[PDB]
């Protein structure tokens, strides 16, 4: 197996996380912008 990495460029700014959509990392980051 010679595979590089996954190339998704929108990825959270606290964690490993990443996606190849915008709204997919909005919907992350309102988890890390408020709680409770
Ligand atoms: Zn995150």
């Amino acid at each position: 197996g010679s595979s590089g990495s996954s190339g998704k460029p929108y990825k959270c700014p606290q964690c490993s996380y990443a996606s190849a959509i915008k709204a997919n990392l909005n919907v992350h980051l309102r988890k890390h912008t408020g709680e409770k």
